[PDB]
RNA sequence: UAAUAGCGCCGCAAUUCAUGCUGCUUGCAGCCUCUGAAUUUUGUUAAAUGAGGGUUAGUUUGACUGUAUACAGUCUUGCUUUCUGACCCUGGUAGCUGCUCACCCUGAUGCUGCUGUCAAUAGACAGGAUAGGUGCGCUCCCAGCAAUAAGGGCGCGCUGUAGUGGCUACUGAAUCACCCCCGAUCAAGGGGGAACCCGGGUUGAAAGGAGAAGUCA
DNA sequence: GACTTCTCAACCTCCTA
DNA sequence: TAGGAGGTTG
């Protein structure tokens, strides 16, 4: 699933609890630091469950539980304390403080009660959250735990300048993971199939083995039981979701002079419904990608003269590429969604070194023909100043945002040599032309 | 005193276009009114970019419902970011750390560069982001430096007190989004104005997917 | 900071209120 | 009886 999405929010309590919450998060994120250096020896993480056993009475119960997830993911890799992350959509007990602000009371922390204050750009989530499980709490567990749109929330620290305290200098904020295409009835329909699906091919394999008498039977249970609650629904926003054009293809094209160009093109047809470059997708955002052009230029200067010894190089630095990387995808996605598009397509991210190298070539012959040293000092002089853009924040917010849309997304080859338009609209016919694979 | 030239950018002009407009003939035909694209050629334009360091639980970007992408209704919380304004500053004082250096020569993706006044020492003091060059920046150029790229020479294995940096602690100013006043700042809002529009509104906007750990750049 | 992997329960099952 | 906290699992 990559339509789901993680909200925030910072939470608020009393001093007595954040102090208690405090002492409890540096008792959990002690120990579990002992549990690294004992899982990690014996592999040269099944065995990690029984491992943490004995780990239990040296120094919170769903909270020790905890801390054995976050190892088992460091280990698959191959004074703020540690997230304390709940893998649970039950883990929190949401409820409305009697001043209307919404409250949060984790399983473990039977007295802890923290406000939650939000934003009201993503209020609705919370509400949500509150809204399905009061829906469970009416249907009295008659409601499968998959549909509530929360589906695991880790709560973090975070750092202060005030120097002057334990925890009143840090500030609560939480995380939670929220699934996107959980939040319309459509949606929800189609998650509950996939959902469904899963369970079926899985009680199935689980079925094709033998287990313990009754802790297989136990899951099985647990199978049918949310195969059971999950036909019935939510009052949810009901929403048509999108049809989507299979003979409609918007390319995209990644670049070096043009960051990005797109052509909404006909795949059943050869006319493209029609081009918009770079400075067209960044409506009035287009001063911001001049200035980071030249932040990048300035920020890869100073790298470069920091050298070996330096202090931290993200002086000056700021997440303007990411802002730039965010409304570009969000244009690309509303272009595509107005011609009907069924799909956009991308470059491969792998031949994005390539491509540039070849772009970077072609407009040295086209500005010097055939004057060779002309050619290599403009090519030096042209990376000096149009820096490499960052074609993989790009492409992973492409992939993100029409996801959330529902545009699937399909990848093709770019033409080495060519217009930008030309580029684009070779690519995605090139995309369709493999899609009839 | 000098900044030629070069490259990126930004507009301003032309020209050809269509990603445009109109016409139906529905894919052709005109054109350039708009919206843009592509060349090349300009820098007057109060034309458009750009313009040191900071300052808001800042405004807008919102949800659902009914109707037809709009409007009406209801709810709304201050999270993380990005701009634009506006404002403030160009800092103390007290410790500590890092680097560099006998001298020349080359002069680096090196350093520094604003006004005014006083001295005309090398610095103060008042202003202050229009801050060396050009419309705007640069790893380019220019002026001074250059021991703090690199290399070359060359005194007695040293030349070492200065030049630059970093850090902590307590501090200074602005704690803002029409303006002021009193608050809050693990929360908390209230009060008083003014302009504009028609007792109500307005008095800038945007975007969010997080975390972990590696691989590096 | 910017690129690469990786994660995104759930009904059961007691046990106090 | 309805939450609260644990419990377990390919």
């Amino acid at each position: 699933n990559a339509s789901q999405i993680t909200i925030q929010a910072r939470l608020i309590s009393f001093e007595s609890n954040r102090q208690q919450l405090w002492k409890l998060m540096a008792d959990l994120n002690t120990p579990l630091i002992n549990e690294l250096l004992c899982q990690l020896g014996q592999h040269p993480s099944t065995v990690v469950s029984q491992l943490c056993q004995p780990l239990k009475t040296d120094p919170p119960s769903r909270l020790y539980m905890s801390a054995i997830h976050i190892v088992d993911y460091i280990y698959k890799s191959w004074s703020l304390p540690f997230p304390l992350v709940f893998e649970t959509n039950e883990d929190m007990v949401w409820s409305k403080n009697q001043k209307g602000r919404l409250c949060v009371h984790f399983n473990g922390l039977s007295d802890l009660i923290f406000e939650v204050y939000c934003g009201n750009r993503q209020l609705h989530w919370f509400q949500r959250f509150l809204e399905d499980q009061q829906t469970k709490r009416k249907s009295k567990n008659q409601h499968s735990s998959g549909l509530f749109t929360l589906r695991n929330g880790h709560l973090v620290w975070l750092e202060g300048e005030g120097k002057g305290e334990p925890w009143n200098l840090h500030h609560l904020t939480l995380y939670c993971c929220v699934d996107n295409r959980l939040w319309t009835e459509e949606g929800t329909e189609i998650v509950r199939q996939e959902k469904a699906d899963e369970i079926t091919k899985f009680i199935t394999n689980m079925k094709k083995k033998s287990d313990l008498s009754d802790t297989q039977q136990a899951l099985i249970q647990r199978k049918q039981s949310t195969l059971t609650r999950i036909n019935n629904s939510f009052e949810r926003p009901s929403q048509p979701l999108y049809q989507g054009q299979s003979h409609i293809l918007v390319g995209v094209s990644l670049g070096l002079e043009k960051p990005a160009t797109v052509a909404v093109v006909d795949a059943i047809a050869n006319k493209v419904l029609a081009y918009r470059s770079i400075k067209q997708l960044l409506g009035d955002n287009y001063e911001l990608l001049n200035r980071q052009r030249r932040q990048q230029q300035y920020l890869s200067h100073e790298r470069h003269k920091a050298q070996k010894n330096f202090s931290p190089n993200q002086f000056g630095a700021s997440e303007l590429g990411q802002h730039i990387d965010r409304l570009l995808a969000k244009a690309i996605v509303a272009l595509a969604r107005t011609y009907k598009a069924g799909s956009i397509v991308l470059p491969k991210l792998g031949d994005m070194r390539e491509v540039v190298q070849s772009e970077i070539q072609a407009i040295a012959e086209q500005k010097f023909p055939g004057y060779i040293e002309g050619q290599q000092k403009y090519a030096k002089q042209y990376r000096v100043n149009v820096h490499r853009w960052s074609y993989g924040r790009l492409i992973q917010s492409i992939q993100s945002k029409a996801a959330q849309t529902g545009i699937v997304i399909e990848e093709g080859k770019q033409p080495i040599r060519g217009s930008p338009h030309d580029k684009a609209k070779e690519l995605a016919l090139s995309a369709y032309n493999l899609r009839l694979t």
